[PDB]
């Protein structure tokens, strides 16, 4: 009789939203019910029932100390609608604290409806809210075996090299709940790593020196230590001869590269999220041209970012090295992001959340901002060789797990992102969420100004 929460699963937003309890309180309201408030009353919902079987009745008892048996509806709407951004972030942070432990719980969906994903962002803009407001099949999770799966196995040990290698510490914080953007309360994201966070016992602090790190494993570049390999070749020359032209090579070592050379001015193609502009990178053709028509956007974002250089990384051979994966090389690289890509999205949700948090929590200085840095983390693994040792460690100590691949390089790529772009951006997707709230509800709830389209 065992398993809560299997039973919670009919309680989303959505439905909450069409409950007659809602629209009691829903109907003598002065206005259109407005938008955090009513997804905060909402989690207020779910929880009353939640913290009954799970004992932490900590959300709740913010919600409570904020109006002044339960309150009722009316009440606590009303004191959710009077709270000051800093309350609100902590409510968030409660919900992000207690989603951190599993994002195999079934608490982790129940909250994914209504809210507009960063990983759905673009796809939102594109097709509209209706997957947003959808349930999440069982994936399986049973015998995962390829790309998605090396996916999982391997983003850990990426994080470790950051954390411990890039910038010189491995006391950080890498497991994350799920963050609500707690100004709009139609946003989420969760981060896959994020350097210089801050404790407050079960609360992550967001410091200002913040740098948030996207994850993405090349399945597509993976190889063997191995003649007849077709990238290894490419590969033993990149790590005896590090630079500009021998990585030009690597990338280019497979059919479909995911670094493309567009020279300012064309439109980038959609193959994958890596553009350049430097010329080294060029063999053959032309572009269509990204101009007035809409590319604005594109346009803008194009412009903020290819000033950007990468950083590679080129890992010590643990064969060649008793086993040590150390950073070898650091070769500077003239490698942007491209803002017609997904990842784009995804990543520039995660900037303005993390920037909201890191503002309202105890942490922004005057005078100076506090919006952390982005990156892209592009982590290139090879397979293990017979030649391997059957133990190693990442820098000197550090264990490196006996299923996971061994990194070869690792490319980190700073993402620029115009105030300009992220508020028109996010503006017409909250649109895209109210338009459909309006004809699905009746009540549909009104979004806060701020997403707001326009001047």
């Amino acid at each position: 009789l065992e398993d809560p929460m299997e039973e919670m699963t009919s309680y989303t937003f959505a439905r909450f939203l069409r409950s007659p309890e809602t629209e009691a309180f829903v109907r003598n309201l002065d206005r259109p019910p407005q938008m955090p408030a009513m997804r905060f009353v909402y989690l207020y919902c779910l929880c009353k029932q939640i913290q009954e079987f799970s004992g932490e009745t900590g959300f709740c008892d913010f919600v409570s100390s904020l109006v002044q048996d339960g309150p009722s509806l009316k009440s606590i709407y009303w004191g959710l609608q009077e709270a000051t951004d800093e309350q609100r972030t902590v409510l968030c942070s409660y919900v992000e604290s207690m989603t951190r432990g599993q994002s195999e719980n079934l608490m982790w969906d129940i909250l994914r409806n209504g809210i507009i994903s960063s990983s759905k962002l673009l796809s939102t803009i594109k097709n509209g809210p209706t997957k947003v407001f959808e349930p999440a099949p069982i994936s399986t999770n049973h015998y995962f075996g390829g790309p998605v799966a090396f996916g999982l196995r391997c983003e850990d040990t990426v994080k470790d090299i950051v954390c411990k290698l890039i910038c010189g510490d491995a006391s950080a914080n890498r497991q994350f709940g799920f963050m609500i953007s707690p100004t709009d309360g139609i946003f989420g994201v969760s981060l896959s790593l994020c350097v210089n966070v801050e404790s407050q016992g079960d609360f992550i602090l967001f410091t200002d020196r913040s740098c948030i790190y996207e994850i993405k494993c090349r399945f597509k570049y993976l190889f063997s230590k191995s003649e007849f390999d077709p990238i290894y070749p490419s590969y033993t020359a990149l790590y005896k001869r590090p630079c500009k032209r021998s990585f030009i090579r690597f990338i280019n070592s497979i059919a479909r590269p995911t670094v493309e050379y567009v020279p300012d001015g064309r439109l980038p193609s959609e193959g994958d999220y890596l553009l350049t502009q430097d010329e080294a990178w060029n063999l053959k053709d032309v572009r269509k041209r990204k101009l007035g028509p809409g590319h604005d956007l594109v346009a803008d974002s194009l412009a903020a970012n290819r000033g950007v250089e990468s950083m590679l990384y080129v890992m010590t051979d643990p064969s060649e090295n008793a086993g040590r994966i150390g950073i070898k090389d650091r070769v500077p690289v003239n490698i942007f992001i491209n803002p017609r890509h997904n990842y784009f999205y995804q990543v520039l949700l995660q900037y303005k959340i993390v920037g909201d948090y890191v503002r309202h929590s105890g942490g922004g200085k005057p005078g100076r901002d506090c919006s952390p840095r982005v990156n892209i983390v592009t982590a290139f693994f090879r397979k293990r060789s017979p030649l391997d040792p059957a133990t190693c460690t990442l820098g000197s100590d550090l264990l490196l797990d006996a299923s996971v691949e061994i990194p070869v390089a690792v490319l980190v790529t700073p993402v620029v992102l115009p105030d300009s772009v992220i508020r028109k951006t996010l503006s017409t997707a909250a649109g895209s969420w109210k338009a459909y709230a309006d004809n699905t509800f009746d009540t549909a709830p009104w979004v806060p100004s701020g997403l707001f389209a326009d001047d």
